[PDB]
């Protein structure tokens, strides 16, 4: 056979127990002779050592606790297929493993208390300030590092309740109705929220502070 | 080489854009001979048709749509490696396909209101009721389908506040406090809640209403 060894793909966090089985090493030399299994390479025998090893005998690849693709995201270890002698019957195994990701973190704003300003002036769809919320986790790949953006709530509810809106991908606050006016109105606090899984994860919530000019 | 292929892993939901690259197939009889590579199975070539493709020169395999695992968990195809004279050079190469999990669902309660009730005299850790919300998403292998679950509120507060409690796996509501008395207070109205990633995904809210009897 020629085909070359695709990698195999692993997710992190993965729930227990630990040792688990991954996949099975299997040289099909062993319709002849005894084979005896082993691993190499770093997350085997050397740094990190022991997060995964071999069953010498069933050739069952062991994981031997939860990855973290946010630690570390790739390893690349070797298969090795050996005769009762010490000789090899194979040449070794390329052993390339992806760690997928999931959402083990939470998005975080990049701080608890925004401000911006905008004129009582502007026209509705003028943009006033911009926040952001950062994630951890994949957002190019998967769904699990990106943020929507939404507003909460509004303190105070003057002269009505929706005078802003954000941009759900962006973070930009822009106003949507009219009557901003400093005199009656000079100060808005609006509780904002951030949002991974675009949307269907979890939440984080912080403030902007809105002041009104004139 | 004669190690057995393992199977790939795809984590679903994927974001776009797709098609995408999971992997590439190749023979390394390509140093003898031009190589035109195909696959076959459903997903490829029978319903569902076109999930997955592969380019004929390069070899890549394709993935054309965000994969979903709660339709369909995993996929057995087949590559095929065929000279320009039109002999099949390899064996076909068995490509499982295994659908990793994410967290695309949110925690159920099976219904809105459950109804239960306890005589007054019970001791504390007497077991009143049990509820239950479910999560399609995968609880064996991930924490994506494990519910924890917790008391919101009680209401009426009377005599105490932390009259009951609920098992965080199980969903058994207990009485852990003396001072029941349905003459005093016939009812509580316990607002519950379910969380998925065992405690660190999304919420979800329901009520569990406790008679108390004497
Ligand atoms: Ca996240
Ligand atoms: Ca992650
Ligand atoms: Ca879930
Ligand atoms: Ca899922
Ligand atoms: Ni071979
Ligand atoms: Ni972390």
């Amino acid at each position: 056979m020629d085909w070359v060894i695709p990698p195999i793909s692993v997710p992190e966090n993965g729930k227990g127990p630990f040792p688990q089985r991954l996949v099975q090493l299997k040289s099909n030399k062993d319709r002849d002779t005894k084979i005896f299994y082993s691993i190499t390479g770093p997350g085997a025998d050397s740094p990190p050592e022991g997060v995964f090893a071999v069953e010498k005998e069933t050739g069952w690849l062991l994981l031997n606790k939860p990855l973290d693709r946010e630690e570390i995201a790739k390893y690349e270890l070797f298969g090795h297929a050996v005769s009762e002698n010490g000789a090899s019957v194979e040449d070794p195994m390329n052993i390339s493993i992806i760690v997928t990701d999931q959402n083990d973190h939470k998005p975080k704003f990049t701080q608890d208390t925004f401000r911006g300003s905008v004129l009582e002036g502007v026209l509705p769809g003028t943009s006033v300030m911009q926040v952001t919320a950062t994630d951890e986790d994949d957002a190019i790949y998967t769904y699990n590092g990106v943020v929507a953006y939404s507003i909460h709530s509004q303190e105070p509810k003057d002269p009505h309740d929706l005078m802003f809106t954000i941009h759900r991908s962006t973070g930009t606050i822009s106003v949507i109705s009219s009557g901003l006016d400093r005199e009656k109105v000079p100060e808005y606090t609006l509780t904002i929220q951030a949002t991974d899984m675009d949307g269907d994860g979890s939440t984080t919530t912080a403030v902007a502070v809105v002041e009104i000019l004139d």
